[PDB]
């Protein structure tokens, strides 16, 4: 299989930092957290975000039910912008699509994403729908194992993976707590597509982008409190341990080293890596377990600083930003993403 | 692709229809509905179901955080029950399991439930995993094309389909509406598990069939209020749309002609339907559309008297019925499934 098109797309609500902070710590029941809340958006790496809606607007969002009609407005059209995108970008059409994968934890909808984006673009009504919830972060680079998965079964296909994040839109959740307020420093708002095509189809019609090798997953044992959603009827609340870090440090070389063994490569072999930016802390630990050189994760750290962490959307933003540095032809390229599980999924690239 | 083990799990605490009624119209802020309470109980043709807690709990289940709380937990519990009886039936081990797909659309989960029960069961770390959230009704028979596709590209493989619907734990977001009120009366609680084998492995594990040849979705356009959920504070409330039967007389021949076409095939080519017991309107409907004998959809009438409607888990139980009536050796078999969309799935299957 192989990637023909990668399109990231942002809502026009653009602020700084600096912009956002000022405006959260006047927010109904914040300032007294005034402090705490301008250190942690402070020490995010976060330079500015994209935000759904106008920063005024979020003092009014808390109701569950306000923040999720419009996410599944606002998902809706990101999602579309997204794939058009993409869809240019690979010279193909919605109706050359066969199935299609959509990732997001930021909201809930049924009908899923996919078949609404489905009738905004015109799919086929046969394509192959696959609405993944709940991978949160690692979906990016899962979703993009996903889409090999299912071409390697139809070499004569095309498939797509869309993935939405309205972080902000989860803000009837928010309460003055560590967790959450780190959220409220980290996340941002966003959308990325990727198109990919089979082997055959690959041999048919031009594709550009790097071929998908293979990928592997990896579920830690026992770790189901590591991060994920606290659910209720102020809609989703963020967990994330304390732990997360000591979890990278302690585990991701063998992941890592796992994989590339299977393929006779060793880390020097990887020519680009394309990380998940989870925050300053994890990459830090992904640098340091992996004893990587100190600009091997460059794009990964500008992409936080300039858009935030958009959950699963964020690797393909950074899968987007490789590309277009137009790596080595040939040479090796290595997403990696971690996510609630806790688990890991790293996917191998070829560039050209 | 070849089915290895099919197998359904219940909750223990079973009850007749009449005796869910007699209790129902007795819950606050119900005695006033009784008349239209007991008119739709009685046409819903389901005799009894099985429900995750005791009847007379569902009154102090009003908080959706509660009740999603209760639905991590029991639906872990019936997913392994479900898996690990599939898994029996095919005599193969949690270990052997290379792919996991799971499908609710009753509760939220983040890590998702695959991952829940990747861990109890002890999968392997490197399990592909796929939360399908949001397919809602049609989860079972599209659960089952997911698996063929995956293992069209993975012939020497094992994958897993696990479905757990506990529709019973929605309601916090039940009111005295009709749509509502439809759906006490017709849905219940339950598992079903799926597993399947590639065609390499299929001689290996002497999987017992029958064989999953094809597939195809048809999305309806401008459909997607037909039914889903509408999310809020107080969770996850049905929106069902009366129209829904209308859609089925309209468009539902076609669908299954566009399919069997292009298999050479004609609807008296089928030895075995195997339909969703969506309701009695939608069951003849169904008939009525297709022009089949009575006794065609027989198992889908007995399901949904024995058990009620349980959303994505219904046509694997009834997959099971049929398997075990063991229908003409080498004739045809077509899954039929409805859902959020609005949508329709097919699956063409090959008996042993
Ligand atoms: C619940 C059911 C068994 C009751 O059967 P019944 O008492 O004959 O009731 P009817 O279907 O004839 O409908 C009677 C009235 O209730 C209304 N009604 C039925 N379903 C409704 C719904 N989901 N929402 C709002 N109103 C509804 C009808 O419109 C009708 O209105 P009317 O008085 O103007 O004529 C039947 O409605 C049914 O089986 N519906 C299909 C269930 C379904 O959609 N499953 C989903 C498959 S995926
Ligand atoms: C990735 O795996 C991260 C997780 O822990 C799980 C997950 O995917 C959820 C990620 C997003 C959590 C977001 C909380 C966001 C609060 C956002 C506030 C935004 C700004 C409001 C400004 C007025």
């Amino acid at each position: 299989s192989v990637i023909a098109g990668v399109f990231g797309a942002l809502p026009p609500h653009r602020y700084s930092q600096s912009e956002i902070t000022d405006s959260f710590v006047e927010f109904p029941g914040l300032k007294e957290h005034e402090e705490i809340i301008r250190r942690l958006h402070a020490a995010a790496k976060v330079n500015g975000r994209h935000l759904v809606l106008p920063l005024q607007q979020y003092p009014s969002l808390t109701d569950f039910g306000d923040a999720n009609e419009i996410f599944i407005e606002k998902a809706v059209d990101l999602g579309v912008e997204a794939l058009l995108g993409a869809l240019d970008d690979a010279n193909l059409r919605p109706s050359d699509i066969d199935m299609i994968a959509t990732a997001t934890v930021t909201g809930v909808a049924v009908p899923s994403l996919d078949a609404r984006i489905a009738g905004r673009l015109g799919l086929r009504p046969d394509v192959r729908r696959m609405p993944l919830f709940g991978l949160g972060c690692v979906a990016g680079a899962a979703g993009v194992a996903r889409l090999r998965d299912y071409l390697r079964g139809a070499p004569d296909d095309v498939a797509v993976l869309v993935s939405v994040e309205l972080c902000s839109l989860t803000y009837p959740a928010v309460k003055p707590t560590v967790s959450s307020l780190v959220g409220t420093a980290l996340f941002g708002d966003g959308a990325a597509a990727v198109v990919a095509v089979g082997d055959r189809r690959a041999e048919q019609v031009r594709a550009g982008g790097p071929d998908i090798l293979d990928s592997r997953s990896s579920l830690y044992p026992d770790s189901l409190h590591i991060m994920g959603w606290d659910v209720g009827s102020h809609g989703l609340r963020l967990r994330l341990s304390p732990d997360l870090t000591n979890l990278i440090e302690r585990y991701l070389a063998n992941d890592v080293t796992t994989f590339l063994d299977a393929h006779r490569l060793t880390k020097d072999d990887i020519g680009a890596w394309v990380s998940h930016p989870g925050g300053p802390k994890v990459i830090d630990a992904v640098a340091t377990s992996l004893a990587l050189p100190p600009e091997a994760l460059e794009l990964t750290w500008r992409s936080l600083g300039e858009i935030g962490n958009l959950s699963s959307a964020s690797i393909l933003h950074i899968l987007r930003d490789t590309i277009e540095k137009r790596p080595p032809s040939g040479s090796a390229g290595l997403m990696l993403a971690m996510g609630p599980g806790f688990c890991t999924e790293l996917v191998l690239l070829r560039w050209r």
